[PDB]
């Protein structure tokens, strides 16, 4: 025992995680644990670095939202060395590890309906890192709402959850569609923002579209231009996640599978 | 060395600490240094658990953002015993300590006088941890702005630096004057969010006044209402610090002193 838990997180800067990690945070606290927090910025090699950190700073359990190949069984060793590990937002291996994450693919497939009833000629999905099970999931549920869709449809994964993908993707849609698309769906509010900045960059009378988004934001609330937002239960997330890790410790329990909880909508848009 | 830093920061959800984290940890990771992440609350108890922490974890140097008094004695412990520590944002006795703050008695100046110049019939200032250094030093600056005004003048400062702290002061302030001040001052962003929520059960058309804040917002940027805004430069902070913790890590070289790095000053009131 050290009484510490490790959490290994993608990027600081996105609030979603700062929220669960200082849930989890007060949660563990609560229950006489603490913290270690540390980022990857969503690289494989950087997230490996934190592996062995976390692994030999004998933390009692391990948070990850992880950013490995679904084929990389680097996990699988801490945890036969009797490190319980929990996955957050993006989930490991079901037969493996206990993972808490949300219905990406519902959510993502509501948020694109409730944009089509309103008359869309094109829509399109800006998103990013389409090889994670995260916008796979996502970007399927985008699919599924456009079952006999007949406007035009445009895709755009980024190379990154980033403010700059989403303004470099935005540019490249405006480009490709010579001009803002009807509707527009991003997996992220991270991505929304770059999106904001592009719209920015145009007249002010150049600014319009049907909007809808992954998460959300204070700021939703003051913009003239409505958007709908589906936001995480973060503290439920690090409720149910807190809970299996200290399971996983204190009655050596731990049992494979996910724990998905849902998104809570917020329809801005009448 | 354990080639890992440690980084004690008040609140995971104030996005200026997030971002010098994440500008530490990229930094730090070029360096090849990890970086290990844990909050207070901006508790006194708290923070000193997790002294225990990084000491045990023997990290090769410790920045911290304090909430501790000058009366406080236990970083002097810690940096007999070989540990460099390096202050952020809350200075630590400039006698021992080597310290990275902004200007904020300046800054808070600049920023009330900003709002002066318009005439308001009465300005308000809302802070918090009255008890803080970097407190007095932001309450002082608005002091001194205000020299030879006849207006009416309020300061409400509250519990603690958080969103929902920003929205009671806001609602105590408005009962007060029996509405809104013509101009209004706040020490921090995430104070800025909890006047918003207060301003937001009001009409849209009682919603205007001279605001100025502490920290900066992509929000503020699309509101109707301009907000002057005093953003620091958290990549230039977190570079400085990380250039003390190196040379103190690999030369023991340490010489006590602050080092101050002014804030952006955006103007958005013409
Ligand atoms: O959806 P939000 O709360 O706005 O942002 C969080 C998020 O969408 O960004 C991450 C990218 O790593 C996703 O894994 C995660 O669900
Ligand atoms: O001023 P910002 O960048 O909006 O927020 C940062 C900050 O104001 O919040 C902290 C409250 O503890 C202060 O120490 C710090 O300067």
């Amino acid at each position: 025992h050290t009484r510490t838990l490790g959490f290994i997180l993608p990027d600081l800067e996105n609030p979603s995680y700062a929220r669960i990690a200082k849930q989890l945070e007060q949660g563990a606290r609560a229950r006489g644990y603490q913290l270690l927090i540390a980022s990857s910025d969503d690289q494989p090699d950087s997230e490996r670095q934190l592996q062995q950190l976390f692994r030999a700073r004998r933390c009692d359990a391990l948070f990850v939202a992880s950013c490995l190949p679904p084929e990389d069984d680097s996990y699988r060793e801490l945890q036969d060395k009797g490190l319980p590990v929990i996955a957050i937002d993006r989930r490991l291996d079901p037969a493996h590890f206990c993972s808490v994450i949300s219905d990406d693919r519902d959510a993502s497939r509501q948020l694109a309906a409730s944009l089509l009833s309103s008359a869309p000629r094109s829509i399109a999905l800006i998103g990013a890192r389409p090889e994670l099970s995260v916008s796979q999931a996502r970007a399927g549920g985008f699919d599924e709402a456009l079952q006999g869709y007949t406007g035009e449809v445009r895709r755009y994964q980024g190379e990154a959850f980033s403010r700059e993908c989403g303004q470099r993707l935005m540019q490249q849609l405006i480009d490709d569609l010579g001009g803002l698309p009807d509707a527009l769906v991003t997996t992220s509010y991270v991505l929304l923002q770059g999106v904001f900045d592009t719209l920015q960059a145009r007249p002010v009378d150049s600014r319009q579209l049907q909007l809808g988004t992954f998460g959300d934001n204070q700021l939703l609330d003051f913009l003239p231009l409505p958007v709908n937002a589906m936001a995480q239960q973060h503290g439920q997330i690090a409720a149910t996640a807190l809970e299996l890790a200290l399971a996983a410790i204190e009655e050596k329990r731990y049992e494979p599978g996910v724990h998905a909880v849902g998104r809570t909508f917020k329809q801005r848009i009448s």
